[PDB]
Order: structure tokens, then sequence, then C-alpha cells
RNA sequence: GUGCUGCUGUCUCCCAGACGGGAGGCAGAACUGCACCUUCCAAGAAC
DNA sequence: GTTCTTGGAAGCATATCGT
DNA sequence: ACGATATG
């Protein structure tokens, strides 16, 4: 719930006393992870050190329960299951037995304990009893418990019988009803545990002994890991049940006898050494009496008509059902249990100030942290190697059982930070010892005016919400690849000069400051990153074709043309007809590609290590191009290592577990660095301008009508999942006190921000956008225009809609489908009714007319005629896709005829 | 401290199979640059 | 060639009896 | 006051 940040410090050597504690803690943690799973009478799977999944059947779990101390782990199965469910938090969140999963150690791993007998905190009972006993009227208590409540806690404390509870209170400050409540409000888990102790199963035998705090830390880590495993396993079971449902759905749609005949066909085809796959099913479904390509003749041309004529017309759906069944039969039935290991899957050996783990004293001196750990054996003083994250630390103890640290995070700026440390954690990574300083952090307050403004601006026009009522500063973002970031900021109360934009129910605002960020830092390096990436992309295809050339002599016609038209030119090579020589030429080409990759990578490293340092930028397009080059080189190398797959199209999965490990590592690390630097740039631009509210492009959805952001080689979606990017930028803008919203990008890249009409984005000068103003042709930067459009959409609350879907009623009219509340708001404001239809006009356009609610059913009577259709807005009329592009093409032919010289430029 | 992140020399293990590729270790030289919540986890996709 | 929108586990509070 | 369980 709180805010968190962390970094690791390096402890050079740790005495043998702390080493032994680390290993014994890991041992006990593994023991608990094993014991909780065992307590469940449910088989599971383990990921062993070498990757092979064992299946621990009930035998090994029963033997483990026996070794742990249980004399007969057969009849006590149900109580153990209840306890396991309780400790892993699979119980009622209100009646939860163990709010923290480490509260169970004392009842389990100790001889003398009082769990389940103490009652001083169970409900508010004791506190309320003493409070009323502190000279407060019982009528007030009864009222506040019965009728003054609407959702308060007092309602949920009252598990007792009121007609008898209000008879107990006659006695002064009693505890008899307290014991009654203790034995009445039994939580199932703790009752099961008490039954187990009385039975004689508990105080189980632990591994190498430790004090209670170490046991609590081990239990916490084990419980965390097992709860993650349970969540993953539940999702796995859900997906497999969904697959079974899909199999049932597919099977219900065919004749079972025909499905059995198709099963016979598939079995015989497999006996013919052909495994059933979507590709061959589709190939066979093309034309049964015809001849399939050479890739399928061996398996098809000997079985296609051998008694399987009856299912020729149904082969398609029958193959679909067979594929569904064979997918369900092979998808994982569960998720394997990764298990704790001091060197293979370390846990955090944790130290806390309130019982969880053993205490520690965090100290600083001479620019380095001095950690002190109160191990049972004694006291251990460690010196941490200086860190530039926590530079020049200072630390003092607060009166809240916490340490307050003030430090400098080294950057261009050297801002001081302040956070609180309450838990510290050990870990052994690549042999060395580290401490995870997880520390708390309080961001900026975020003013109430900002929240009012956000609620106002994100709402549709048909929802009344209070006005911003303040001089907010809103800024837009347009995320991209080449220009990673473009912005435009307005002050919401001033229109001194610049591009103007309406604001909902306020004066007009001006985008005084607009800019471009990112872009090409160096031209040559970007061009070479682009070329070398293209070679790898096409090289893998050349390898794929060469392999099946060597296997089957000649390609099919179309795939052969692709080799000459696309692959050979784009993967510089002289195509040798000989099969043997193709290996050696391909290897030589891969050698050249690796040398070029090394050169480019070195130049990219000289960013910060040449006198040109000062002219580099926090983020440049090279980051994004370098990610694509790495991604494509991974594919090319993976194809080359797989060249000798003689079978040509048969699977040999498994093999090397590392392979291109260095390239995957580099890809992930460079992605992380790029995302971090990008978000730093956005946040710093926002702060420099005071943008307390930030409108953002919603990359989750792609505008199909755009030509730049739609393709694979230019999309951010190809490097990250869209959710991972905006969430990171959203979070730290918040941490700096800036609230941000996501706006739909539909037609923002191809609609004017001065005018409201469509235009042209150049296919050659990709960074320019053309439109018409005063019937003169002007141009602007295609990315600042997108930012202004996003901000304008945020500010006007989506007043102007550029696209509308419709369906063709047979009358010759189109009915508008409304599903987003912005559509309803627009259709209401422009016409006056919730729904409307587009009526043709003689000038080859359709006009909105609006409908009364009654005729909606009449329109629905015919709406089923056709599919959804797109319609686009121009100069106050609406026109169709085939004619929308015509108007854009007219502007295209006009611009190429006019030239850049006669075109004025808008400022940016 | 973790990355961005490399170079020279040099040793070792794998897949080729005589064209090449892929895990790692060790010793040097060049630069004092830019960022930094981590941990635990199994656009690609349909026809 | 023509279109569409991965989630989970964690990173401590305070109360009370006895010296 | 502070320490050792105990459990929101």
């Amino acid at each position: 719930m709180p805010s968190y940040k962390s970094s690791r410090v390096l402890v050079r050597d740790v005495p043998e006393e702390l080493v032994d504690h680390y290993e014994r803690s890991h041992r006990v943690a593994a023991f608990f992870m094993r014991l909780l799973l065992a307590m469940r009478r449910e088989p599971y799977s383990l990921r062993m050190r070498d990757g092979t999944e064992r299946e621990v059947d009930l035998d090994e779990t029963d033997d483990f329960l026996r070794s742990a101390g249980c004399e007969e782990p057969d009849a006590v199965s149900d109580d153990l299951r209840s306890f396991a469910l309780a400790v892993l938090h699979q119980d009622n969140p209100k009646k939860r037995a163990f709010l923290e999963s480490e509260n169970c150690v004392s009842i389990l791993c100790l001889e003398k304990s009082a769990s389940g007998t103490r009652y001083y905190k169970r409900p508010g009972y004791q506190l309320l009893k003493k409070a009323i006993e502190e000279e407060w009227g019982w009528d007030k208590f009864e009222a506040s418990l019965l009728d003054e409540r609407t959702g308060e806690v007092a309602e949920k404390f009252a598990a007792l019988s009121m007609e008898d509870w209000r008879r107990f209170f006659a006695a002064r400050d009693p505890d008899d009803l307290g014991r009654e409540l203790l034995k009445t409000d039994t939580r199932e888990g703790m009752a099961a545990a008490l039954r187990l102790r009385e039975r004689g199963v508990f105080p189980v035998s632990v591994p190498e002994h430790l004090d209670l705090d170490s046991l609590k830390a081990a239990m916490a880590s084990a419980a965390e890991r097992l709860k993650s495993w349970l969540a993953c396993n539940q999702r796995a079971v859900d997906e497999k049940s969904e697959l079974r449902k899909r199999f049932e759905e597919a099977l219900d749609g065919v004749d079972p006898e025909k499905y059995a005949l198709f099963e016979k066909f598939a079995a015989e085809l497999q006996q013919a050494d052909y495994n059933v796959t979507k590709k061959l099913v589709l190939a066979v479904s093309a034309k049964f009496p015809a001849t399939e390509p050479s890739e399928f003749k061996r398996g098809v041309e000997i079985l296609k008509e051998d008694g399987y004529k009856p299912l020729w017309e149904d082969f398609r759906e029958l193959g679909f059902v067979y594929l569904a069944e064979r997918k369900w039969e092979r998808r994982r039935g569960g998720a394997a249990v990764t298990l704790c290991d001091a060197d293979d899957s370390p846990i955090k050996v944790r130290f806390g100030l309130t019982g969880r783990g053993r205490k520690f004293v965090l100290s600083a001196a001479g620019s380095r942290f001095l950690i002190t750990v109160k191990l049972p054996c004694g006291d251990v003083g460690l010196t941490a190697v200086p860190s530039r994250y926590f530079w020049n630390p200072s630390v003092g103890r607060t009166t809240s059982n916490s340490f307050r640290i003030e430090f400098t995070k080294r950057t261009t700026e050297n801002r001081r930070y302040v956070g609180e440390v309450k838990e510290i954690g050990l870990v052994r990574q690549r042999g060395r010892y580290y401490f995870f300083i997880d520390y708390n952090f309080d961001p900026e307050e975020v003013s109430d005016e900002t929240k009012v403004g956000r609620a106002f601006f994100r709402a549709p026009l048909n929802e009344s919400r209070p006005k911003p009522k303040d001089k907010l500063t809103v800024m837009g973002i347009d995320l991209g690849i080449n220009p990673a970031f473009a912005f435009a900021v307005c002050t919401l109360g001033e229109c001194q000069d610049g591009i103007r934009s309406p604001v909902a129910k306020m004066e007009d605002v001006s985008f005084d400051s607009t800019g471009l960020r990112g872009g090409i830092g160096s031209q040559k390096l970007h061009r070479e990153m682009h070329n070398l990436s293209d070679r790898c992309f096409y090289g893998a295809r050349y390898i794929r074709l060469s392999k099946k050339l060597r296997d089957r002599g000649a390609l099919n016609d179309i795939e052969a043309r692709l080799l000459e038209e696309k692959y050979i030119p784009g993967f510089r090579i002289v195509h040798i007809e000989d099969a043997d020589e193709r290996r050696r030429t391909v290897g030589r080409t891969v050698k050249e590609i690796k040398q070029e990759y090394k050169r480019i990578r070195h130049q990219f490293y000289l960013r910060y290590h040449t006198s040109k340092r000062d002219r580099t930028e926090l983020i440049s397009a090279e980051y994004f191009r370098m990610l694509f080059l790495v991604k494509n080189l991974r594919n090319l190398l993976k194809s080359w290592n797989r060249y000798h797959w003689t079978t040509g199209d048969r699977e040999r999965r498994g093999g090397n577990p590392d392979e291109l490990k260095s390239y995957v590592r580099y890809y992930n690390n460079l992605r992380m660095d790029t995302l971090k630097k990008l978000t730093c740039a956005i946040v710093r631009t926002a702060k420099e301008h005071g943008a307390t509210l930030v409108a953002m492009e919603n990359i989750q959805r792609v505008d199909r009508d755009d030509e730049v952001k739609r393709r694979k080689e230019n999309s951010l979606l190809s490097l990250w999942a869209p959710g991972m990017v905006l969430e990171r930028v959203e979070q730290e803008l918040k941490n700096e006190g800036i609230l941000a919203w996501e706006v739909d990008p539909r037609h923002t890249s191809q609609t004017s921000c001065i005018t409201d009409e469509f235009g042209y984005r150049s296919l050659v000068a990709k960074d320019t956008f053309y439109f018409e103003q005063d019937r003169k042709i002007h141009r602007i930067d295609a990315d600042v225009n997108a930012a202004i459009n996003i901000a304008r959409r945020f500010l006007t609350r989506y007043r102007s809609l550029t696209q509308l879907w419709a369906s063709l009623l047979d009358d010759g009219r189109y009915l508008v489908n409304v599903t987003r509340q912005h559509e309803r708001a627009y259709l209401e404001l422009q016409t006056g009714a919730p729904a409307a239809t587009l009526n043709p006009t003689a000038e080859a356009s359709y006009e909105l007319v609006g409908l009364s609610p009654e005729e909606e059913e009449l329109a629905q009577t015919r709406i089923k005629r056709k599919k959804r259709e797109p319609f686009y807005r121009h100069e106050g009329v609406w026109l169709t896709r085939e004619k929308h592009r015509e108007q854009v093409h007219e502007l295209r032919n006009q611009v190429l005829a006019l030239g850049n010289a006669k075109i004025p430029e808008i400022r940016t």
C-alpha cells in the first residue's frame, strides 16, 4: 500500500557467523516451503536444478510429514488442509486466522505457546469494553453499535448475540464474555491448529535450530513464494478449463461419426510421418481434387481419397475440432514449483525492527552505510562499499521503530532524497553478498485543484462535473520511435499568442511552448543501425528457404519469387545453386554481420567516452534502433545455429539452455535503460514547465489509418507490452506530483490542430503534415501536431469526433452504432438525440439527421442486413472510406504538384 | 551498488564441420560520462 | 492481404504482563 | 521504560 523504492549495497565480507545464519535460514525456508505444500494432500510438480520436472506424488509428501513429526499423516488430512489454506491466505479476508502468514510459527514450531487463548485484540471487544467502562453511557454504546451505523466497523465487530450481549454488560468490566467470544468466533485455521496440537502432531521437528525471529522471517519468505505459485497455478487451471470449454464448443458443431473418421485420418497421417498442424490442414482444405505443393505431397497424396471422400465437405471444421482436442491434450495441467535455494533461487534473509527477523542498526559514516545485525550468537558489524545511489548518507532513528535516511542520488542534478528503512535483506548473487535497502517514500501532495481538473477533463460532455476553477497547466505527449517524445503545454488561463485551442466551458488557451524530444543524435549511426537490422530480418528468411531447398530441391512458385524479389537483395548474397556452398556463403555473411554489429555497438558506447560527450542527449532514437537490431540479430543467429536441422520442418525442441544468453541479457538491460531515460525526460520536461496535469497518447490502441505507427519496424508495441510503458511514466509523474490521463490517438496523426479537418502525412517526408487553411496549403511538424491534438482532445472533452461507424439499412440509409459515451455525447450535441442515421445527399455525402427513440426498433428491424462500416467527417458532411481516401489523394496530388517552396511553415 | 557497456591480449567448454556461431574465466589499456525501486513469477494473432 | 486490444506475491502496527 | 510474546 505504501510507496517503495530500493537499491542494493555491497558488503565485501561477512563473518562466518552471518554466513551460517544465511545458509541455515535458507534451509529452514526450504523446509517450510516443502512442509506447507506437503500438508496439502495434493500432488505437485517441482522444477529441479537441471530443469527436469519431477512429480512428487502423495508418497513423498506423506513420508515428509512423517519425517517432520506427524505419526500418522492420514486421518488428520482435513485439519492440515485448513491450516495450509489459512497460512497461504486462501480464506475469508474478514475472518482470516493469520493476517500475516508468519504468525503461525509459535503454534507450529514451538513447545510452549499461548496462541488461540489470548483475546486482547480479537475484535475491538476489549478496547470498546474498557472505553465504555471509562465513564461512558451504555445507551451511547448501544446506539453507536446498532443504529448510528451504516457501514462502520462496529457493525462488523458484533458477532455476538445482542439480546444476551446487552445482558452481560450488567457486570462491570467482565472477561467472562471475553472468553465466550474467544471460544465463539473461532477462525477455522486456528481452531484446526489447536486441534492438531492437542492431537500431538504439532511442535513439528524443524531443521537446524534458530530463534523465533529467524523462523518468522523464513516463514514469511516461504509464504510469499508459495502464494505467488498458487496464483500462477490457479491461472493455469483456469486456462486449461477454458481450453476444455473450447474443445466442447468445437466438438458440438460437428457430427461425432465424421469426427471419428477424421480421427482415423489423422492417426493414419501420423503413421505416415506427418503430424497434424494448422498449416497442412489449411493446405488440404484449399482444393481436395487438386495437387498440394511438394511440402505436403508425401503425406496427403497417399491418403486424401482412401475412403475419406465422405468428409471432404466437412474437412475444415473437423480439422479445427481435432486441433482443439490435441491442444487441450498437450497444454500444461499446472505450474511447476520453483523451490528456494541459497545459490539458485535466493530468498531475502530479512531483518526487521518489530519481530520479523532479528533487529538491525542502520548507520552511516564517511559516505558509506554501516549495518549492524543482532544475531543470536552476538553482534555483527558490517561495512558497505560506497554506493552512488545512496551517496553521502546520513541516518538517525525515529520514534516509530524505523530509520530515517537522507542521501543524494547521483545524477546531473544531485537532489537530496529522504526515506525510511524498516526491513533489510540479505542475498548472495554471483558469489558476493548484497543488502536490499527497501525504503519508504512520500511523494508530492498533489493539489485538490489538479484532481478536480482531471475529473473535469476526463469526463464526457454529458456528465456534469465541477470546473477546474484554477490556473492549471496542461501538457500533451506523443510517444514515438524516431522522435521518442513530443509535447505541447498550455496554461489554461492565457492565450497571449501561438496555436489556439478551445477548452470546455472556458476561454481559449494557447500552446505557448511546443517542442520535440528524442530524435536522431547521429545520422550515420542511425542509418547503419537501420541497414544492419534489415539484413538480419531478411537473412533468417534466406536461411529458412535454403534449408528447404536442400531438402526438397525446388520451392513452390510464390515462395521462389520472394527469394529473388525480397530476400537476396536485402541480405546481400550471391545465390549459389550448389547446396553445399550455400552453407559457406551464409556463414561468411553472418561473419560480416557480426563484425558490423560489433562496430555499431562500439560507436554507440562512445556516446559517453569521447570529447563529444557534451553533445549527446538523455535519449535518442538510437536506443530504439539498437533494440531492433539486437532483436533481429538474435533471430539471425538462432537460425544459423539451427541450420543443420536436417529434417527441414521437424521439431527438436530442448537442447542448449543458454544459447544466446548474452544477447537476451543485453536486450533486457538496454530496454530497461531506455525506458528509464525516457521517463526521466518526460518528467523533467513536465516539471520545467509546471505541467501539473499531463495528457498522454494511449499506445494500447493503434490507429489503423496511419502508415508510420502501424508497422512492425517502427512500433513501440514490438519492444514492450503497451501496459508496461505508460504505467512506468504514469507512476513517477505521480511521484513528482503530476497527474496524467490517457487519450485515444484515433486520427490524431492525420487531423489538423489549427483547422479541425483531415490532411496528409507525407510518405517520404514522414516528419511533415499537410493541411489547408484559407484554401492555401500549409505544413507543420507531424509530431507536434499530434501532441497538440492530444491536448486539444483532453481539453475539449472530445467535442469533435472524426470518425463514426454505421450499418446499411436496406432503405438506402446508414444507422450510426453508438457504444462509447463520447459518441453519445457528440451525437446528442450535434443533432439533439441519443442515436442518429447518416442520410445520403446528392453531392455524394451523408448527413446526420437524428432519430426519435420510437423508430429505433424500426431501424433495428433492418440493421441486420450488413456489417459495421466506417464513415469520416469532412467540412461538415460525412463520407465513406473509398471516398475519404480520394479526398486525401487529391491533397496528395496537389502537394507533389506544388512543392515545399510555396508552402508556408507553422512555428514549432 | 545495477545498468547503459564497450576495447586489447589470453585460456577453457559446447554446435558445426574446415565457412562460421554460441556459455564463460583471467590480465591489461582508455572514460569519470547518463540514468536508476526492487524482489517472486509462465506489436503477436486470426483467416 | 485485411484487422484487433498479464495478471498475480512482498518490502510491519501496536497491545499487554512483568522487572 | 523497557522486553517477550501475541496477533490486527
